[PDB]
């Protein structure tokens, strides 16, 4: 009656997974091994929830991901597609094997793009994510490397509930 | 549940083909992934050397389509087939993706896509055998004439006595 959904994006932030699935559980945390972080504008079109580029992963030895594991209501798994924009070639599903930090894989589904132009994330999408890491204590290795990720000059506003989620972070 | 559906949309269209790593996969039906283009590349800027030319991959595109073959599976099958597709070593990722068959039922399948490659035409070898099963399995001859005006490289060395076979005739 359950899945369990791997975030490393936006959806590291408690408060922020919750406005539109308040019913998500956190499960653990763990890592992705071989893929790497990015960002983009998918079909090359700024997002207009965040104003710069939006989290996405891809296949690359040697590099890895750190993210949270939400356990979800299968009912809830439709909602998530059209969260994550699946009909409207946003991202895709995947299903990844992660690893917790006492050795133990868990099978999560997830979501990347497939078609996207590289693009540096908003500082709030940034902050959010940093939020987030720190929140649901992921390495502080890991912390450091989204401390580094340079921003786009980004510097209007984005919606009044991120932009309040900031203010008591 | 005992089983789950897979979409092959590669060189897996050949029945010939499917059945020598995956015996007890049976034909379930045609089908159309919407806003999906295929196209040939390298993973990880490798050239199969199985192929000998760029293997199989589809993106997110709005406007095209991907026709393809439904193949019903063990459950028991999974990790094999991952295998196959080399997930591991970074070559494909497992997706979900829900597919349309001709007469308008939606289906929830498994597949794989790269998501680290660079564009490489197919070889003549690989090209016969996606033909071979678009043809056998009754994909559309629309279709069938897209794959046919595949341009493929200049590949004429040996493949695999195996795949050679399946060709000859």
């Amino acid at each position: 009656e359950s899945f369990l959904y791997f975030a490393y994006g936006s959806n590291l932030l408690t408060e922020r997974i919750h406005l539109r699935n308040p019913s998500a559980a956190f499960f653990c945390v763990a890592r992705l091994q071989d893929f790497k972080l990015d960002f983009g504008n998918s079909q090359g079109k700024t997002s207009q929830t965040w104003h710069g580029g939006i989290a996405t992963i891809f296949q690359s030895p040697g590099d890895e991901v750190w993210g949270v594991v939400w356990k979800m209501n299968k009912s809830n798994l439709n909602s998530l597609d059209e969260q994550e924009g699946v009909k409207s070639g946003m991202y895709v599903v995947i299903e990844v094997k992660v690893a917790t930090q006492e050795g133990k894989e868990i099978t999560c589904r997830s979501y990347l793009m497939t078609n996207y132009e590289s693009a540096p994330p908003s500082p709030q999408y940034k902050k959010i994510i940093c939020m987030g890491a720190k929140e649901n204590g992921l390495p502080l290795e890991y912390q450091e490397k989204l401390k580094a990720i340079e921003p786009n000059d980004y510097t209007g506003k984005v919606s009044e509930e991120i932009e309040d989620i900031i203010k008591k972070g």
